[PDB]
């Protein structure tokens, strides 16, 4: 089998991209952001707190012939930009632009943080993470791509997000018409449970490549593109005007600026994140100071290759019994 769905930015920066999915019988469809940095696929329900409820779509499991409710189960995250969620598990079908699972563990909110109430264009998340960090206790539940994988044409998933526009989810093939030049694979390390790697350098605008490892997560479910300090340095430095600013929480840079493109290497092989990829535009409304899209990672513990680097990417997520991950120009 195959699945394919269209995903679309949020919002005019690309902050994140929603998916069509469909849960449920009759099918019930919520807009999920498709996390390739977690496990659990959680949405915004009947269940969720009134209050804490602010426009999203929300999944019934009463009114759904298929669900289950799945005895004593509970989940918990929280997220590396400190929000949250909690709730119940049901198990119920789920489809996909055309792929279903039957019996998929669908964790129904309780509670959510302050910022998933207030964004209404996220009705929950997808986890397409390894399943090792899923947080259903006290029976941990597998993610929509792992219930998927055998039934699969291929086990593999892929990731073609736009920059300021549609793109596509693919499951269980490879549009080769989706990408230019060739696929480069490249070692992941599961250790972790995430989508675990390590990028070849980097180069900033025309300027030379830097050869240096920079062991990183490929995670579609983070907007910016966290690097070492050492490397956000020297893009920044290319930019007049470009500061980092303690207030505002990282590198910003003049809104009149045209920004230089950024290079990451895969392997041997090269993907150009072009410099419009890299503005996110006024800090506050009608300022003329605007925000990077590239920003170190030194208070994290690890280097984030979130949208701002995957969308300048076609994305294998490659399942085979030793995952791998594939990336192409396009
Ligand atoms: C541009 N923007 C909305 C932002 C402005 C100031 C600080 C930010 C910190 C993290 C993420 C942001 N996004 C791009 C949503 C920030
Ligand atoms: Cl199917
Ligand atoms: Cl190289």
């Amino acid at each position: 089998s195959t699945g394919s769905a269209t995903t679309t930015p949020i919002d005019s920066l690309d902050d994140a991209y929603i998916t069509p999915v469909q849960i449920g019988t009759p099918a019930q469809t919520l807009n999920l952001d498709f996390d390739t940095g977690s496990s659990d696929l959680w949405v915004f329900s009947s269940e969720t707190t009134a209050s804490e409820v602010d426009g999203q779509t929300i999944y019934t499991p009463s009114k759904s012939t298929t669900a289950k409710l799945l005895s004593g189960a509970t989940w918990s995250i929280s997220y590396g930009d400190g929000s949250s969620s909690s709730g119940d598990v049901y198990t119920d079908t789920v489809s996909v632009g055309g792929l279903t699972v039957t019996g998929q563990a669908v964790e129904s909110a309780k509670k959510v943080s302050s910022s998933f109430t207030e964004d209404s264009t996220i009705d929950g998340l997808l986890g397409l993470a390894f399943s090792t960090l899923n947080t259903v206790s006290p029976t941990q539940q597998k993610t929509f791509f792992d219930n998927a994988k055998a039934s699969l044409d291929s086990p593999v998933f892929t990731a073609d997000l736009g920059y300021h526009a549609p793109g596509t989810y693919n499951f269980g093939f490879i549009d080769t018409t989706a990408y230019t030049g060739s696929i480069t694979y490249t070692a992941v390390s599961t250790k972790q449970g995430f989508w675990e790697w390590t990028s070849t350098g980097y180069a900033v605008g025309s300027g030379t490549f830097k050869s240096t490892s920079i062991d990183g997560i490929a995670d579609t479910g983070t907007t910016l593109l966290y690097l070492p300090a050492t490397v956000v340095s020297a893009y920044w430095a290319q930019v007049s005007g470009a500061k980092s600013s303690s207030s505002v929480g990282g590198y910003v840079f003049p809104c009149s600026a045209t920004l230089p493109s950024f290079t990451f290497g895969v392997g041997s092989a090269r993907i150009v994140i072009p410099g419009d990829y890299i503005d996110f535009g006024p800090i506050s409304t009608g300022s003329s100071s605007c925000f990077g899209g590239i920003q170190s990672s030194a208070g994290i513990g690890i280097n984030i290759f979130g949208d701002v680097a995957l969308k300048a990417a076609f994305v294998v997520f490659n399942g085979a019994t030793t995952p791998t991950l594939g990336f192409a120009s396009k």
